[PDB]
């Protein structure tokens, strides 16, 4: 679990997202693993506008946040879940790390702030749905 709280926006990982999130909904990409919803309270995180592949996310499995070099946002093929069919998932960045179910929403941050959540994973791999391109989340 987990979530961005910028300004009056929630991001959550779109196949998480609550009965609320819905009934507030903004924008999802199905493809994105994506949503967000409005908050009547303003969120106090900010987000980078850079292309950074190093960072450091936080792992609920470990209870620990770890370093990671990752790849750029890009199509990745997904394996078949609960929530989707097996398919491309876009804007998805790899890295070599541990990950579990669970981990999902997981903050990845750099030195200019909010990355990204934790959207995928499996055999020592950790991905990470990008929101840098999300220039609206400021506005
Ligand atoms: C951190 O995630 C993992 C870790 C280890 C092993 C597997 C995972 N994966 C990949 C997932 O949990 N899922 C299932 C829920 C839907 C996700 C998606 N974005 O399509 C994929
Ligand atoms: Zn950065």
């Amino acid at each position: 679990s987990g979530a961005i709280y910028v300004g009056n926006y929630r991001v959550v990982n779109r196949h998480l997202a609550t009965h609320n999130d819905w009934a507030n909904l903004v924008w999802e990409d199905s493809s994105r693993d994506l949503l967000v919803s409005s908050t009547t309270a303003q969120g106090c995180d900010t987000i980078a506008r850079c292309d950074c592949q190093t960072g450091v996310y936080y792992c609920s499995s470990r209870r620990k946040h770890y370093p990671v070099s990752f790849s750029k946002p890009s199509l990745i093929f997904v394996e078949a879940s609960e929530y989707y069919p097996a398919r491309y998932q876009s804007h998805l960045m790899l890295a070599v790390g541990h990950s579990e179910p669970g981990d999902c929403g997981g903050i990845l941050r750099c030195q200019h702030g909010v990355v990204g959540i934790v959207s995928t994973g499996g055999n020592g791999l950790v991905g990470f749905a990008d929101v840098r391109d999300l220039l609206w989340l400021d506005e």
